[PDB]
């Protein structure tokens, strides 16, 4: 059982911003090289959501201070992996400066920050894309609100 951040920063320049929200993915340094959020397995009396923010500072090298979890939104994947059953469940977190310094562990070998649609294609897998499609879903409906 693992627990991650899907982690994004906004674009707020107007004419020039594509996506206004971009998505950060890292790729795994070993099998298939997949593309993920930063997630990483619960300890024993750890909270979820810490979890999550733990498995960020990490994974990622971004710490709670460079962070704003985003309430109301969580999604638990179920998947099967290499005939290995898989559970993980997300928060999503906005990071507070676009250039926040991105530091991989060896678990990682590259990173990349992409608007919704090739998120998608990177990640790949089914449960993932749902899962950033929801997530981008969710902001925009906040946003209308507070509007
Ligand atoms: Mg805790």
């Amino acid at each position: 059982r693992a627990c991650g951040l899907i982690i994004f920063r906004r674009c707020l320049i107007p004419k020039v911003d594509n996506n206004a929200i971009e998505f950060l993915l890292l790729q795994a340094s070993d099998g298939i090289h997949h593309w993920t959020p930063p997630k990483g397995h619960v300890e024993p009396g750890e909270d979820d959501l810490e979890t999550a923010l733990r498995a960020t500072q990490e994974e990622a090298g971004i710490e709670a201070g460079q962070l704003t979890i985003i309430e109301g939104f969580k999604r638990e994947l179920n998947y099967v992996a290499r005939n290995k059953p898989k559970t993980v469940i997300y928060w999503l977190a906005e990071v507070k400066d676009y250039d926040v310094e991105i530091r991989l562990s060896h678990e990682h070998q590259a990173y990349r920050w992409l608007g919704l649609e090739e998120a998608c294609q990177l990640a790949q897998f089914k449960e993932m894309k749902a899962a950033l499609q929801e997530g981008h879903q969710f902001l925009c409906s906040i946003e209308a609100l507070e509007h």
